[PDB]
């Protein structure tokens, strides 16, 4: 048996999704301490804030990490997964699970991650758009020829293009063969492209205040789907990833190579679990959406750990 614990990225959060989790004894207290540490009312954005407030990239990133750490903590009340990984921001969440970074240090890093990427996006008119349908390699060749970069390679043939708004518009007018729709994502800019270069500089400064430990659990990286044994290499990869494509496809290939038998996606789950059901047939999957999902999760943990 091999259980893989994964954490989601931007887009997974929805209004009021943290509500039930804050109701768990001690949860409001932990989140409040985190909020004071990063200067952001996490409880508010996870409970009362509407769509426009949580779409704020500087808010969404730390909120997602706190949700992942919180739900995982609840699920372990212990256990140790066979491996961990996450989608973009979810990588910071996974660093906590592997013991590379403690939670406050991670939330502090991701708070800076979100602000830095927002700022980088502001000095530019860029974005990201998902390609629905078509062939992944032909699609990549086409979008790249138009000047875009394959910011997200999520597996199951899914591709997300990123670049300037002009290029994204040219992509929609001249779509790759077989692509039915080019859907713009709800993001501030071309994340995971060179357009985030200034975000790397800012994020690297925040990484200076950290002292990462070597992962205690196998840590799979978005850069190339490889397992990283060094804590400093984990951190360097996190800092650089804001400007590098997300190869979630390779991460899933690695889960296969590891003989994964079950995958649990922390709160707010659904997105990575949906991908797993497509690219990882025969693998049990469970997404944590509310505390009521915990009992089923514990059973899955018990039989796969
Ligand atoms: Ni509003």
């Amino acid at each position: 048996h091999m259980l893989v614990l994964v954490a989601p990225g931007q887009g997974a959060q929805t209004p009021g999704f943290l509500t039930d989790w804050l109701a768990l004894p001690g949860a409001a207290d932990r989140v409040a301490a985190w909020s004071d540490a990063i200067g952001l009312d996490l409880a508010h954005f996870g409970t009362k804030a509407d769509a426009d407030e949580i779409r704020d990239t500087s808010v969404a990133q730390p909120l997602l990490v706190a949700a992942g750490i919180l739900s995982a903590a609840a699920l372990g009340t212990g256990f140790t997964p066979g491996a961990v990984a996450g989608h973009s921001v979810g990588e910071i969440t996974a660093a906590v699970f592997a013991g590379v970074l403690d939670d406050t240090a991670a939330l502090s890093l991701v708070r800076r991650r979100g602000l830095a990427m927002a700022e980088a996006a502001a000095v530019t008119e860029t974005g990201m758009s998902a390609l629905l349908g078509g062939d992944p390699e032909v699609s990549v060749a086409h979008l790249e020829r138009l000047g875009l970069t394959p910011a997200n390679v999520n597996g199951a043939g899914q591709i997300v293009a990123a670049g300037t708004m002009e290029q994204l518009a040219a992509l929609n007018e001249d779509k790759p063969e077989g692509v039915r729709k080019v859907v713009p994502l709800k993001v501030a800019g071309a994340f995971h492209t060179r357009h985030m270069a200034p975000a790397v500089d800012k994020l690297a400064e925040a990484a200076k205040a950290l002292t990462p430990a070597d992962p205690k659990v196998t840590y799979v990286s978005n850069k190339d789907g490889r397992a990283v044994a060094s804590g400093t290499e984990v951190l360097d990869r996190l800092v650089g990833q804001v400007a590098n494509p997300v190869r979630w496809d390779l991460c899933m290939e690695t889960f296969k190579e590891l003989g994964v038998t079950a995958i649990i996606e922390v709160c707010p789950g659904g997105t990575l679990t949906g991908l797993a059901k497509r690219a990882l047939p025969g693998v049990k999957t469970l997404a944590l959406k509310t505390p009521d999902d915990l009992d089923a999760a514990r059973e899955l943990v018990a039989e796969h750990t």
